[PDB]
């Protein structure tokens, strides 16, 4: 499989990615309700580009993107997330020269909503 | 071995699955009593499907469903384990490029009954 | 070495066991005296059968039984743990593909003794 | 890809860098805003040159320097991070035996702007 | 290099074993002073054997005993670590399939004195 | 790279050796101020001698020394870390069988002042 990032029309090489959901729950189940969600974080493949800095540096900034899940043989699209309106809220760029892909950025935005198959959370 | 989850007619490949009970016990021994039970945490291949998304973004929703243990060699169903009236409480999908199966769902139902072989508990 | 777990007439192959007791001590040395035993982890081979699971659902009920050690080469029973009188306190199935003994049981009894070659200790 | 460090016209050969900037969010999303940045980790062969183990000895000393990425097969300095009036904060030289660059320093310093590809934080 | 533990004339092939004295210190340097001492931890092999397990059991039964290092070619007693009237404090008997000397016993004495080479630490 | 340590005469072959200085910051950089300095972690294949047993039960007892770093192809002491009135703190000898150098001591000094290239940091 492979993934990529798209925002402000730059494409990102993505090397993780993930989004959680959740509500508390009383005692055993009973759901306290209430949920958090929109908080997605990526870690990407550094390259000459420095937007993403720019990005955190921005701060108030939000942005609109997608990030879309590719069929490892095949070229179409298995899935596409998307967010509206996220905001930069932590980034962090390290260099490992112990490994594989050394430079790397990893960042969390924070979005209004997500969205993906007819599924929707908004805050 | 090899098992599945089954929702909605829908069936899961699982890599993972866990679903654990306890009750407290006082000083040494002396169980504290009273139990918690009747949640499941899974893992599943992601696939193109959302549905999983979709239920985490429902809520309230609760639902049926059983996960299927088969023996490795043999088509037929060493234990299956059954859960009723289960809601969607955290959920996470993750991407991975670094091993194996990347791109994964891992969530935590909360049911009202689990049952197996004749063994119950409800809450 | 290889070991297994007898209770109500049923044979467990046991991946793991453990069984601990302690005392505290006050600044150095200077046992504070009073002392926890019986409590015991094991970790099982799940197979077709749902007996375990029962017994953490049936809460109350307590057993006896006993951990028998045999030696790798050898059939004679290097040494035996017996527990009297012990209540399911924890319980959890978990399958992970990943490897090995993919489907295990992992639960937790608390007896009211537990004796080994003349050694006893007792609630 | 290969880095290097740039302080008082020496040069050191970097294995790990890492900067990192956050703001806190409130509730979900609901960025409580106020940013933290500056703060930038590095890893050093030891070399037989104490230079920065005299930084932090000196301790109110501040500085200027750049880290730069270089593109792995070719010389021409891909990004460049540009840190202004820098203060040691944290230093520790270690040897280890067990492994590779056995004799490194880890440092941290704490800088009043970083700045690269035209984005900036100053505090 | 391989040990063993003599204990009431009985010797234990020893896997582990480790002894620590500390003293807290004030501000930078600056030792609060008061120590603590005389505390030995060691892993065994099981053997058919139970008589650690009935120390524990004892509980009060201070003794004697010494833990001797010999170098790994020559019988010789490279060193030797000698206490007196320690007492069962922890006991763990684990059995862990998964590899090497799957049947271990990990203890922990409190010796009233630790003494080797000439150096002393009594309670 | 190979390095030793020098106490009372007597050489130690050195596995790892570790010492770091640090001052905090209020808020982001804006150096707190104070500094803390002087501590020195150290391992040692333990030999037959029984030394720095002794010292450690000793307690008050200061003492001077350096710690030699040698580069690796040659002989000519690279960096020499020179520390004096080291007050022993805490101390541990380790034996595993598991791996490498089984027997070693472990153990940390708390000096008066370190000293290396001309730099200096006193309490």
């Amino acid at each position: 499989f492979l993934t990529s990032l798209t925002v402000a029309g730059k494409d990102y090489k993505v090397l993780n990615v993930s989004y959680d959901l959740a509500q508390e729950t009383d005692a055993s189940g009973r759901p306290s309700t209430v949920t958090r969600g929109g908080r997605i974080m990526i870690e990407v493949e550094s390259t000459g580009s420095t937007e993403l800095f720019e990005w955190m540096t921005n701060n108030f900034e939000r942005k609109d993107g997608s990030v879309k899940f590719i069929k490892r043989d095949s070229n179409a699209t298995l899935k596409e997330l998307k967010f509206t309106e996220a905001y930069m809220v932590k980034y962090k760029e390290n260099f490992d020269h112990n490994s594989e892909n050394p430079l790397t950025e990893t960042f969390m935005i924070s979005a209004r909503k997500i969205s993906m198959g007819g599924g929707e959370f908004d805050n």
